[PDB]
Formats: C-alpha cells, structure tokens, sequence
RNA sequence: GUGGCAACACUAUAAAUCAAAGCAAUUGGCAGCGAUAGAGAUGCGCGGUGGAAUAUGCUGUUUAAAUCGAAUUUACGCGCAAAAUCUUACCACUUUUU
C-alpha cells in the first residue's frame, strides 16, 4: 500500500495534536507522556516518531493500554487490540 | 342316581355376570406360500471416502457476543449465488423517540 499514498491515521493525528501542545514526541528523547491517548479506531497506521506514547486501544468492550517502543513503529494499531480468544 | 377293578363313562342343571361373544363373502396390511415382468438390484468393472494437509460446514469448549434456524435417513460447500466497516439481527459504550 505504500504506492500512491501509504498512512492513514486522521482520528489518531487529531488525538496527537492534542497532545501536542508542549512536545509531540518530547521535544521539550522520550518521558512515557503521562497524559493517555485513547483512540476509537485501530484501522490506523503508526508513523515513525511516535514514540513513548500512551495508546489506548478499542476492543470492542473496552480502551486496551499498551505503551508504544521503538519495534511496533512499521505496524496498524490494530494488530494491537485482540478479541482475547485465549484458551 | 346307575356301571366298574378303576382311571372315571354317563344322566344333569344352574347359580352369577356381560352387551356383545359370533358367522359368510369380501376390500385393504402382512408371506417365514409360488409362477410371470422391471431396476450397475447385486456377484460383473471403474473411481472415490475413511490415511496426510488445506478449504469448507456441524457439534462441543470458552468468550462480552461467537446472532438465529436446518438435526437419522432427505442436516452438515444448509438458509449464505459470498461477513474487511456496511451486509447484521449479537455484544461493549454513548445518545435518541414513544
């Protein structure tokens, strides 16, 4: 998908402008940015950069926490919220 | 009561109940009763299943929901000649009108 346009992320960016109103990613290299993220929708992508942030995730049933490192960056957030069909 | 060596052989009614117990020709269901016809109907062949994996459907388990019916033949590639959201009726959450 990366041909003609490859990240979609628009309800997760306003969420991030949001957040950005001091530093997007720590620029004032990462402290955790204490205040959650909760998106709504885990059809997003994650762009690079992003780090140290807190994402919680719809399942369906709940908000699932989950704080982003530097592996999960090439990833769609919904990879990231399961239907916990453990056993 | 008569006969006998007897087993019993007679003769011989009833009390009491029931509303039918019966009979003959049929018309249908049986055959563990035969003769004539028809079906890979077999024994005659070929290729499958059941062995492996995948697809696909169903039960059962769990999950918040795994929506609901189809249930032995004739249910299980079934309603679905198509579910990524919508289709979608089920759940979590937030609202709406009686």
């Amino acid at each position: 998908s990366t041909w003609k346009g490859p990240y979609v992320a628009v309800s997760l960016l306003q969420e991030v402008v949001a957040l950005a109103r001091k530093h997007p990613n720590w620029w004032n290299i990462g402290q955790k940015a204490p205040e959650v993220i909760n998106t709504y929708s885990r059809a997003s992508v994650i762009l690079p950069d992003f780090i140290a942030c807190r994402f919680g995730v719809h399942n369906g049933k709940s908000f699932v926490g989950m704080e982003v490192q530097e592996a999960m960056v090439g990833h769609r957030l919904g990879e990231f919220a399961p239907t916990k069909a453990t056993v």
